[PDB]
């Protein structure tokens, strides 16, 4: 509260530690359905059913431009990723399978970097 707070965690390393991740989530295999926009010209459906369309490219680019206040912020957003494909993809699908997956990896390095 007013004047009362918990010991300053140092946060001066965030950025530089969440462009790593983001740098091993854009060489992975898997990542070839997350690199770049969905295109909404060509992909029926997605404009209307995925409110908030996310990828890694637009997340490089806020990353870069000091558009994330803080690193739960960037968390957000790489979820969102995955969040879209399982709204739009069956698990039984190679698209499916890859956000799993990709899930999975970005879930461990989150925990192994920050918690």
């Amino acid at each position: 509260s007013m004047s009362v707070k918990k010991p300053k965690r140092d946060d001066s390393k965030d950025l530089a530690l969440c462009s790593m991740i983001l740098t091993e989530m854009e060489t992975h295999e898997d990542a070839w359905p997350f690199l770049l926009p969905v295109n909404l010209k060509l992909v029926p459906g997605y404009k209307k059913v995925i409110k908030k369309p996310m990828d890694f490219s637009t997340i490089r680019e806020k990353l870069s431009s000091g558009q994330y206040p803080n690193l739960e912020t960037f968390a957000l957003d790489v979820r969102l990723v995955f969040d879209n494909c399982e709204t739009f993809n069956e698990d039984d699908s190679d698209i499916g399978r890859a956000g799993h997956n990709m899930r999975k990896y970005f879930e461990k390095k989150w925990t192994d970097t920050f918690k």
